[PDB]
């Protein structure tokens, strides 16, 4: 099972402020939904519910420690070890943030997708530092940037590092 984090940030790691993105690029959007087709989606509540609705075409899995929590069309999870016996089957998850959420699957991390937008924006809560040296960028691509999109910003995606052996 692979499991990748999934994340839209600015040049300071911000990935929020007040609950939500500080930015507004469609695009960047079409490519979240193309690249998680058929794929679970793993998210804290306060993400799911700042986004507002299940994300349809998705196994969407709100991760929270409420034993009450429900939502229609939603799973439910509250916990890693939950989230892991939930998608048992599955070939790859996405992590898609809350910053507690990307913590709480670090240690477990197999694959990262980075949106980087270049721009500062006002923000409350961070993308974890990550030390990239153990990271290989496999994938680049120069968002579309346009009247809809006004910022600049670049999709990177990258896997674990090998280590040559001595
Ligand atoms: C902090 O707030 C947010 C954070 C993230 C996280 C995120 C964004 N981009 C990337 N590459 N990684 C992430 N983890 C999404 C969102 C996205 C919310 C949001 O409004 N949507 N997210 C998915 C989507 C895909 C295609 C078309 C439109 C949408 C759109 C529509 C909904 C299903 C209602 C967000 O909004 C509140
Ligand atoms: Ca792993
Ligand atoms: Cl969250």
């Amino acid at each position: 099972m692979i499991v990748s984090f999934m994340v839209a940030m600015d040049e300071n790691r911000v990935i929020g402020k007040d609950n939500n993105l500080p930015w507004r690029l469609p695009s960047e959007l079409q490519y979240v939904k193309k690249t998680t087709m058929g794929h679970p989606l793993i998210m804290g509540r306060k993400n799911y519910e700042a986004i507002g609705r299940p994300l349809p075409g998705r196994r969407n899995i709100i991760v929270t420690r409420n034993e009450g929590y429900h939502v229609e069309g939603c799973e439910v999870a509250h916990s890693v070890e939950e989230v892991f016996e939930l998608c048992k089957n599955e070939e790859e998850i996405f992590i898609f943030g809350g910053a507690q959420i990307y913590d709480l699957f670090l240690p477990y991390v197999d694959k990262l997708y980075i949106t980087k937008i270049h721009h500062a924006f006002e923000g409350d809560t961070f993308f974890p530092e990550m030390d990239m040296t153990n990271w290989k960028e496999v994938f680049v691509e120069k968002g579309l940037t346009d009247e809809k999109n006004p910022y600049t910003y670049y999709y990177h995606v990258y896997e674990k590092q090998q280590l040559v052996p001595r």
